[PDB]
């Protein structure tokens, strides 16, 4: 039982140390072409990298670079892209990472502006009447709706390879109200924000990978791969006592450093997972309270 080791771990006070374990034991790839000095443009933090073994490659003759990492649960069954938050000179990099990845959802989990400090490219357009255009990959991309909740939007964009005139809707599910470092304000507001994404298709396995980034795309974008996961996982043989929070996370870290970023997170990840069991087995009625605790409008 996640649900009892949780107590325990409470009882004693413990979540610094079994958190400090799970970085004692996550795995240690090499992340030589992030090194390589022709990228260091290409990295928003120097401490945080794609592995060699699990990064993205871009489809582009010239650099191939982009600090991103496939994460591929096998046993869920579930592939995830998470990438730190696009740099000005990446943005056109990121939306063709999209492209060639066949992704149909992209899921941010930061504001551009947090802490005072720029976190992110504004990598997308805010306004129908002003599309962006990415010259160096050769891709157009267009806002065509909005659906803004109160810590929460859905945008619904087109992006199109300009070579071929080939057209792709992608859902971009932007949370607005989960602090850099942090967590959310609830589990509800959490798992209402993951259900609308499942709701959409984009985590389908008839599309690419869903894309996940925050900032450094290890702390937040952890956090809502694991407890996803964590449900898919329990879903699969409606066996909430199969599903081992720290495997997973550690299975995770083998396809990207630094999933879960502080001991509260992984503390909240163990919530949401709990929580969220009660859908899992039976309860459909929990999606609805989700959605009134979480206050959308």
């Amino acid at each position: 039982e996640m649900e009892k080791e949780f107590e325990q771990i409470d009882k004693s006070g413990s979540w610094a140390a079994i958190y400090q374990d799970i970085r004692h034991e996550a795995s240690d790839f090499p992340c030589r072409v992030a090194k390589l000095p022709k990228n260091k443009n290409r990295n928003r933090y120097r401490d945080v990298s794609p592995f060699d073994h699990s990064r993205i490659k871009l489809h582009q003759e010239d650099n191939d670079y982009i600090n991103a990492s496939l994460i591929k649960m096998e046993e869920a069954q579930r592939s995830y892209i998470l990438t730190q938050g696009p740099l000005p000179n990446t943005c056109g990099h990121f939306w063709e990472m999209v492209w060639e990845q066949k992704s149909r959802g992209v899921v941010m989990l930061n504001r551009v502006m947090e802490k005072g400090s720029l976190k992110c490219a504004q990598y997308w357009p805010q306004k129908e009447e002003k599309e962006m255009i990415f010259e160096d990959t050769n891709l157009k991309l267009t806002l065509i709706s909005e659906d803004i909740k109160s810590y929460y939007t859905v945008r619904q964009l087109e992006l199109e390879n300009l070579t071929t005139q080939e057209t792709r809707e992608i859902l971009h599910f932007h949370y607005a109200t989960w602090p850099d470092f942090g967590v959310p304000e609830s589990p509800a507001s959490f798992l209402n924000f993951l259900f609308k994404v499942r709701e959409s298709g984009s985590l389908s396995p008839e599309h690419g990978p869903v894309v996940v980034h925050c900032s450094a795309g290890i702390g937040r974008s952890g956090t809502f791969c694991l407890a996803d996961t964590c449900l898919l996982l329990m879903d699969k043989r409606k066996d909430p006592s199969s599903v081992d929070i720290k495997k997973v996370l550690l299975e995770m870290r083998k396809f990207r450093m630094g999933l879960i970023q502080t001991a509260d997170q992984l503390r909240f990840s163990y919530l949401a997972v709990i929580e969220g069991a009660k859908f899992i087995m039976g309860d459909s009625s929990v999606q609805d309270q989700w959605k009134e605790l979480s206050h959308e409008d």
